[PDB]
């Protein structure tokens, strides 16, 4: 299903989404993401809006 990351960054706000199976598998491609643009943060999970989020 479609998963989303809200990005609460010191440079980058915004929200991606990707096609994901799992929660888990979408996890890493957003950890993934994550490093590809330095951001290092908080992180939430939320199943019903299948939502993380990371905040500088």
């Amino acid at each position: 299903m479609q998963f989303k990351l809200i990005i609460n960054g010191k440079t980058l706000k915004g929200e991606i989404t990707i096609e994901a199976v799992d929660a888990a598998e979408a996890e890493k491609f957003f950890k993934q993401y994550a490093n590809d643009n330095g951001i290092d943060g908080e992180w939430t999970y939320d199943d019903a809006t299948k939502t993380f989020t990371v905040t500088e």
